[PDB]
């Protein structure tokens, strides 16, 4: 099974870390575009038209399946890219409601989403949550985290005070943190921190990790394929640098 | 005279503050790529490509000068834009360097040059500074300064903790700090007041502004009187959202 996979950039590294660990598909086409990442600082109509033109970036490649891993793209792209796609393209939002219907449940539980401005713009998150019932939903842009993340600052003083810069504010401690960004999983760790650190708590907040969340929908959508392949081919594509892009999925992937 | 301004966003409006308030132009057509910026993260072949483009959006707006109001556009694209252009373009690079001849007599006197990852590995100015025989520069990509702006943190104890990071390992004081990006001016009086705090200065260190260096520039190449219009015809164009852009400017230019 070949697929591709698309992003802004690096960040859909860490959707693609999950995906190799499942070992469903023999061939991935990854496209990072990135010359023009952050996605998450932009508008809808120019996000929108990123997508459509990922789809053209595909076409060529004869994929059966595309995976929109960029947070931003699945909350403002999705729909119009499905809209003109005959292949299922599935993106890293609906997954996430479903890794929470599993693992909450009680729809009063304080659940805080994290994401670009674009994505906690859209409430791409905070309806399809209501939707399932849940009542109890916060949700905060934390978007320096990317350009952090992207400098390697993972922890120390600065990554703490932009943590605090942000999470200060809350007015609910939450039970479950939505990382609703390719990157946040990199300072999972640091946010659990964080909450333990400065709330007395023992464990941390329920973390939901959208790479692991659209696997688990993929294991089940593409059963027969679980554990098929030994050691898949991948591609690497950017509309930016491709050798600046392929070298950072040392560290994403942890080869 | 009709100009051109390009930027990668809105941090050209710096540029633009300086160009309206020295009255030298009629008209001019600022054009920010905010559906590609920044620039500052990104290689020099995209970099390059990207002034290559901007060429063609001015094409019909038949301008009469371009400035290149980027930093990182001019340290990395300026070149490339001339060869292909039948009119002369400026970028903000080369008129600090005129500014700092003007303004530090001593060779050896300390500056340091701050800038996005694509300007400070261009060299542009150590190169530019070196070629005039100053002898003692120091370079810094002080890149999240950038988002942080963009964010408008201009204060507080984030801002304060960033530039820690980035000023603390300096080994020499500098006398003379470049903001060699378009951002920098909006937190020059806290970088002044960083190096006062932290190095116990009665007076900062002299901070050269790529706006005020490129009208300065302007004046003497073009034998322009600051007596053009008050309120020149202005107009935004943006890739991204022209009215985000415009929002932007608004709260840049005041
Ligand atoms: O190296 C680091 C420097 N940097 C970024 N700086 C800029 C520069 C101009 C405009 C936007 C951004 C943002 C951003 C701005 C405001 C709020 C949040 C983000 N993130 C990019 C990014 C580049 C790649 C991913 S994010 C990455
Ligand atoms: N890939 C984006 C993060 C970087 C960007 O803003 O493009 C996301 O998941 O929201
Ligand atoms: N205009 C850029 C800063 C924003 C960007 O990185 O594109 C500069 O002056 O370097």
């Amino acid at each position: 099974m070949k697929i591709g996979v698309f992003d802004s950039g690096v960040g859909g590294f860490s959707v693609l870390k999950s995906l190799l660990k499942a070992r469903l598909f023999d061939e991935i086409i990854y496209y990072g575009d990135s010359a023009r990442v952050p996605y998450g600082t932009k508008d809808p109509t120019t996000i929108k038209q990123f997508g459509l033109e990922a789809l053209d970036f595909f076409k060529p490649h004869e994929i059966e399946l595309l995976i929109v891993a960029c947070n931003t793209a699945s909350a403002l792209a999705l729909e119009e890219m499905q809209k003109y796609s005959k292949i299922p393209i599935v993106g890293v939002i609906e997954p996430s409601i479903l890794a929470i219907k599993r693992q909450v449940e009680d729809k009063n539980a304080p659940i805080l989403v994290l994401g670009t401005k674009a994505t906690i713009q859209s409430n791409a998150y905070d309806n399809a949550l209501k939707q399932q019932g849940y009542l109890n939903i916060s949700h905060l842009a934390t978007s320096l985290f990317v350009p952090l993340i992207e400098e390697s600052i993972l922890e120390g003083e600065l990554l703490e005070t932009c943590m605090h810069y942000y999470f200060t504010p809350l007015e609910i401690l939450p039970e479950v943190i939505i990382l609703g960004c390719t990157h946040f999983p990199l300072i999972a760790q640091k946010i659990e921190g964080y909450f333990m650190g400065h709330f007395a708590l023992p464990t941390p907040p329920l973390l939901i990790h959208s790479g692991d969340a659209i696997v688990e929908y993929l294991q089940q959508k593409y059963a027969l394929k679980n554990n098929a392949c030994t050691f898949p081919k991948v591609e690497f594509h950017a509309s930016g640098d491709v050798i600046w892009l392929e070298r950072q999925a040392k560290e994403w992937l942890k080869l």
